[PDB]
DNA sequence: TGCTTATCAATTTGTTGCACC
DNA sequence: TGCTTATCAATTTGTTGCACC
């Protein structure tokens, strides 16, 4: 599924036009994104929670030279799936 | 931000009624859940990917007995953040 | 939900290039 | 928007119990 697919699925289930569904879908993920950008958590009952996490510094490898790379600590978005999601997948 | 806030933000940004925004938000979560239930990833440009991950078996510890726990393999929902989202949060 | 054991194990993640990611 | 390095490092994850709602 890509976003176009999701838009079509939403239009069908919510009984909206394609345009309205597109607007709706763009609005949810822009809104989740903007909330995370402010360090604000997003808690979506029946789905899951997004939050910003502080990731510690770590190491990577350069594939061409084989040299170790320093990866500095950074803020990263994380998602915690709710029970409904976990159950359906399992 | 919670689901109610998300619905409100959706109604405003997408120019939809609350009923419509409500239905759309529900349809988004359900569509994602259903796609994952079938093992198919939901890929959203910029934002990231919701996907199904086969988690290998692992080990834990019982906090009261100190005995090792065999954590079996299972399928779990995972989220892989896209570039626009990673950038906006760092 | 949100924190939580360990004289816990070990899977997982993140790294570049690809003129995009 | 997905593949991708490792004769790669090492953070992270995941475990159960408790205490709230």
């Amino acid at each position: 599924m890509n976003k176009t697919d999701l838009i079509n699925a939403v239009a069908e289930q919510a009984d909206l036009t394609k345009k309205e569904a597109g607007s709706a879908v763009d609005a949810v993920f822009e809104s989740i994104q903007n909330s995370l950008a402010k360090g604000e958590k997003v808690q979506l009952i029946g789905f899951g929670n997004f939050e910003v996490r502080e990731r510690a510094a770590r190491k990577g490898r350069n594939p061409q030279t084989g040299k170790e790379i320093d990866i500095p600590a950074s803020k990263v978005p994380a998602f915690k799936a709710g029970k409904a999601l976990k159950d359906a997948v399992k």
